[PDB]
């Protein structure tokens, strides 16, 4: 339905632990998901593809939207799934493998707050394969 519940992630390294070990955590987007990212949903993290996915979930709280990332990692830093180091490799990674992603200016980024942050110890079958993009879980 349009009441929507929350978004899922793969997220694209090992920082899905991030958010069970601290149990509050904080998710950046280089502008991805759409209006429906709100204060007070939830965020279910994607494990793998077979019989066994969905390693967890959490709930989406206060997203900082500002055009630096390194804003996120001034504020945040330890906070934030990845460091300052995995943003700077990540950034090259795109520009000199991905053709070359490239700009003449910055885009709004926004540092998703994720707290109480839940533990699928059960293997959930996805009901839809998550890619990098990432799925809208609505009930």
């Amino acid at each position: 339905m349009s009441k929507i519940v929350g978004v899922t992630y793969p997220i694209p390294k090992r920082f899905m632990d991030r958010f069970f070990k601290k149990g509050k955590d904080v998710f950046v987007k280089p502008a991805t998901v759409w209006k429906e990212l709100k204060p007070g949903m939830k965020f279910v993290f994607y494990q793998s593809h077979e019989d066994t996915g969905f390693v967890g979930e959490a709930r989406i709280k206060r997203v900082v939207l500002s055009e630096n990332p390194m804003q996120f990692f001034e504020t945040f830093g330890d906070r934030v799934f990845l460091t300052k180091d995995e943003l700077k490799e990540y950034m090259k990674s795109q520009e000199r493998w991905g053709r070359r992603r490239e700009s003449k200016k910055k885009k709004l980024w926004m540092a998703i707050e994720l707290e109480d942050v839940k533990k699928y110890d059960k293997p959930i079958k996805p009901k839809r394969l998550v890619p990098v993009g990432g799925q809208y879980l609505r009930e």
